[PDB]
This record gives C-alpha cells, structure tokens and sequence, in this order.
C-alpha cells in the first residue's frame, strides 16, 4: 500500500494487467473545474443525475465490450475522485484517475515552481488525491500551440513524475499546430523515454508527416476523439463547432494509416466523452448525445467495425484496445 | 431559517447589528483558489498549521477590539467555509462569508450568462455553500481596469442578487485606474442603489477627485489595505513589491481626507490580510508577517491612535469601525 511497483492505480484500488481489459485511454466523466460541481451541482441539474447518467453510459460501454476507462481529468477539470469511484463500482468498469494540469490553472498552480509541481503531481500518484487515498494512474499535460512558460514547467514536472514512478504522461495538444514536436523536445530535455508518452487530440490532423515523426521516435500516438471535433476556445461562434470539419470516418482513417505505416504497438484510441460539461457553452450535452447517442461505446460498436470493414483483423485491434493500454499504463521506464 | 430578512449570516449562523461590533470589512483567512487547500494542504506547511495560526491571528484581532471579519474571498480565491467556521468558533470572532467571483475565475464560470450567474450567487446567500448549509452575507466582484466581457456579467449579476436578497456588494478595483466609475455605471445600469456597494481598494489611489466622484452618488469607499501595498499580477519582478511605493501613513491619511469631506458614514476601512497566501510567490506569508507582525490587529493598533493623534475623534473612529460596518451588512435596498 507505499509505492507505485507494477500493478495499475484505478479509483478502487490496483489492477493487474490482465483485469484492464479493453481500455478507452482518453475520456472524462465530467468535464468541469476545480471545485465547480461542489459549489453548484445544480448545474448539471444535481449530483446525482450527472452520477446516474454517467452510470447508465458506462454500463452502455460496457455491454459493447468495455472493461477500463482512463478518466483523464486533471485538478483544473474538475476531477472528483469520490464520484469517480461510485460511478466505476455503479457500473463495473475500472477507471484510472489522472494528475497533472490542463489548460486552465489557477493562479496557486500557475506561480509554482517546476519543484513544486512535481511534488503535487507526486502527491497525486504516490499518496493520495485530497483526503481519499486514491492514487493517480497517469499524469495529464496540455498545450494549445507554443507552450506558455508554466506549460513548459508542467511538462517538465510530468516528466520527473514519471520518472520517479513509471506512471505515463498523456498529453492535449493543438494538433494542427504540431504542439507535440515541442512537448517531446521539453520531455527528452528532462529524459523521459517516449514509451512513457502519449500525444493526444493527434486524431485532429492528416499531417502524417508529423504523426511518424512521434511515432518514429517511439511515442504513442492517441486518436481519442473520433467521434467530434479537436474542439478548443474558439470564441466568435463556437458553440456546436461539435461534429467539426472532418468526418468521424476520416479521424478513424488515421488509425488504419499509422497500422499501415508499422506503428501498431503505438496507437491509443478513444472517444474524449463525457457526461457532464461545464467548460463549454450550456447545453453542450444536448448536442453531443442526440449526435453520438453511442457515447463512449462509439470506440466498439462503430469505429471497431469499421476498421474490420477495411480489413484490419480482430488480432490487430486486440493490440490497439488491449495490449497496447496494458503495457502503456502498466509503471515502467520503458514500455 | 429560509430566507435573508434582517439579521447578518456569518458561517455559524446569523447575527443582530449589535453583536457585530467592531468589524474588519476586507479580509481573507487565505488568499487561495478552488479545490487548492483540498488538493494540496501542505503547500500551507498543512491544514491544521494555517487553522492554527488563524486562530492565533484573530484572538491577536479580538484583543485589539475586532469582534467580526468580513472574509471576501470568492470561490475563485478558494474560499473554505468550512476553515471559516472552525476559525470563527476557535477565535470566538464573527466572520462574514462572500459568494461572487474575484479575478480568477476558471473556463466553468467564464462560460456563464448574467442568468446563470445570478443563480449561483443567490444559490450561496438564499440556500447555502457547498453542501454546508452556510450562507453568504456579501458579494465580491472584480476588475483591473477595464471590465472584460465576463467581468461585466459579473457586476451585473451581484447587482440582480443584491436587489433580490439586500446583500451588499464589495469590489476589487485598480485604484489607479479609476475602475470604480465603470463598476459604478454597470451596477446603476441594473437599478442597484449606490448605499449597497462597497469600491474597495481604494487607498490605492491618492486621487480625491475619483474618490469623492464616487462617494457624493452614494457608493461607501473601501480603503481596506492599509498596511500593504495595492498588490497585482505586475509579472516581471514582482515578488516582494509588498509594502509598496506610498507609506501606511499616507494611506491612513486618505481616512482623515474623506473625514474632512463630510463623508464619515460612507468609509469602511481594513488590513487586507490572510494567514495563507498560494495566489502568489512562494514564501510570501514570511515577507507579509515579517513587514507586519500585528497582521489584522494593524488597524486597531496603528491606524486607530495615528488618526487619533491627526485630531480624529473616538465617536467618529466608532462610526467607521461600528456604525458604519452594521449599516453596510445589515440587508435591505438602500442603507
Ligand atoms: C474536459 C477537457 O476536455 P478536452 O478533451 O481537452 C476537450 C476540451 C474541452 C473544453 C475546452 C475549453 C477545450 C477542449
Ligand atoms: C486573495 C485576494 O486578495 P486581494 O485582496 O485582491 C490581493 C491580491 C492577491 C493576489 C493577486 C494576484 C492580486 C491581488
Ligand atoms: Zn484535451
Ligand atoms: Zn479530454
Ligand atoms: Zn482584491
Ligand atoms: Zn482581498
């Protein structure tokens, strides 16, 4: 019960490998901030309707073959691990909790050093998230475009986390700004090997020439919105800018390329869902459940078949959903 | 036990106008932000070490004379009701919740409507904290020069829940940018009467001309940070700019000024202390406690027997600390 060893973190406790079953790496119960859905549970008309929604979506994913999400919510989304433990037990599905920061610290995050980022996000992991003792699985990371200087801190301060205790770092990008260029440099300045990142939102690009210059290197490559847009502030009219540009198909495109290219063991898919949304406009929800009423069993019930359908095997995609999170998630230096 | 009516809430419970006594306007047990004191205690060394020394601050206050603090921190400083009525109950000194939003607020209030945001701020004076059940007897709003968008929305939702419930309202300022003109327009936009609002910060400014702009339509003028200087995000070498370019004196002085103008009932004056600071450098508290050992007992130790020794009367030193507190708390459409 001291120390990260080998078995994965989940909100009720260590799993081993072989309990992670299919795994959604990119997902959210709710999208929210630090403190919100205490301070006006209201918002998502109560506590326990966002709990019994997000219930209902986890049995969903599930009955299509779900076994595992990682809940990649950081502190400044909002991350209630109280609630993240009565959905999983609710439903029976591992999740695994998250530290680090996203793009929306606070000012008693942002004035910290890269020391003392790195001794929060190893409390997180190695002690306990507030005062429940459920421990972080993976470390969260976000740009949008260059680095601010206190993204560069939390880089820096993911990676000696990782470092310390074989947890992987995943990561947000603007992914047609080529942001992961500049994360991995940041990252290998501090020596983290990229067996030990992910690069997210990279299913927002067609720039193959930037998603083999990651992989080549040996980062993980998520593809973890297929079913909506690399949404970000947009402002002007934003809104539903949900569904996005391109088609869900043409994301679930990049999958098959990076197969084709040799990269298998490297891709990490998933559906970036939620059931609760308060860092967007209100009503999101509508929108977003009347177009992917799958929720998070879009990943099985459409994008698996339509890979099948373009000739990628069961065993090919029994890496990519099983194989590729167990030896991602499992702590390690080099995976 | 439902509904504001005439007494003052504080965090154990409502109080009549004479049990406040003398009252400290504008200060924080800690100056913070959401979820940070749940997420990471020991940045303040740990929870008990910053309840403790509170607790010691405020028996210092209490045998000074202080019987009540106003506590203006927002949800966005982090505000804990809960350390707050510990505090209270162990120090035997009153203290006055807020709701509202300070400067930082994260992407799930920013995305809110004027609507929404009344809502919420009624939710915390009408209904309770959190699930706590404490309400809040003020409503803190700020800007920095010119509003933003947001900030706007802001200003007019603490006007609709004033109106409403009789609360009053406290505003953060730029002094120097005379932010005080635009607050007051924004909140006369919406029907607020003057008599209900507070513009604080406003020994930042030696500018009697913007002062008495404000207090001959009826605002009151906080000169609520005596012993410190009007402190800002001012990036480059901040850090220590604490004490700050004008002296505690001149300051203080600014008291006597709105004296000499007629304006005795309209001035609430305070220290602006915490006993916890994460909003800013690392080891700030050691600068702030070493410049100003009396912490919130400054005002009654220092600034009462200066203005004292200027000519100023005890009967009109009552009237700021006592008469004027009570008459601002107590709820009603105009004071
Ligand atoms: C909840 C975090 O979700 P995400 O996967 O980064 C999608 C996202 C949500 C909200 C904003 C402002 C940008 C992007
Ligand atoms: C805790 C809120 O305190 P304040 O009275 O506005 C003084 C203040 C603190 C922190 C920053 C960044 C600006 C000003
Ligand atoms: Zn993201
Ligand atoms: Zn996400
Ligand atoms: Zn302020
Ligand atoms: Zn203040």
């Amino acid at each position: 019960s001291i120390g990260t060893g080998d078995r994965i973190n989940t909100v009720r406790g260590p799993i081993t490998i072989s309990e992670a079953g299919f795994t959604l790496t990119h997902e959210h119960i709710v999208g929210s901030s630090a403190g919100f859905l205490r301070a006006w549970p209201e918002f998502f008309g109560s506590r326990a309707a966002l709990m019994e929604k997000a219930v209902r979506g986890l049995r969903r994913a599930r009955a299509a073959g779900v076994r595992t999400i990682v809940d990649v919510s950081t502190f400044d989304i909002g991350r209630d691990v109280s609630l993240l433990a009565e959905v999983s037990e609710a439903a029976d599905v591992h999740i695994v909790a998250a530290t680090g920061l996203w793009e929306d610290p606070p000012l008693s995050m942002r004035l910290r050093s890269v020391e003392e980022l790195t001794q929060f996000f190893l409390r997180e992991i190695q002690y306990g998230i507030e005062d429940t003792g459920i421990r972080a699985g993976i470390i969260k990371v976000a740009t949008n475009g260059k680095a601010t200087p206190f993204q560069e801190l939390v880089l820096r301060a993911a990676a000696r986390a990782s470092l310390a205790t074989g947890v992987p770092v995943t990561t947000h990008t603007d992914a047609s700004q080529r942001d992961g260029e500049q994360q991995a440099a940041i990252f290998e300045s501090e020596g983290l090997d990229p067996s030990r990142v992910v690069i997210g939102h990279s299913d927002g690009t067609d720039d193959l020439d930037y998603l083999t210059a990651l992989a080549a290197r040996g980062y993980l490559i998520g593809l973890d919105g297929i079913p909506h847009s690399a949404i970000g502030l947009e402002d002007n009219a934003s809104a539903s800018s949900w569904l996005g540009n391109r088609s869900w198909q043409t994301r679930a495109l990049l999958i098959k390329a990076l197969i084709d290219q040799g990269y298998v063991k490297q891709i990490l898919v998933s559906n970036d869902w939620l059931f609760g949304f308060s860092s967007w406009v209100t009503n999101i929800m509508d929108v977003m459940d009347s177009v992917n009423p799958d929720g998070m069993a879009f990943i099985p019930l459409r994008v698996i078949p339509f890979l099948r359908e373009k000739g990628v095997s069961q065993e090919t995609l029994a890496t990519i959903t099983v194989e590729n999170p167990a030896r991602f998630l499992s702590p390690t230096l080099r995976a």
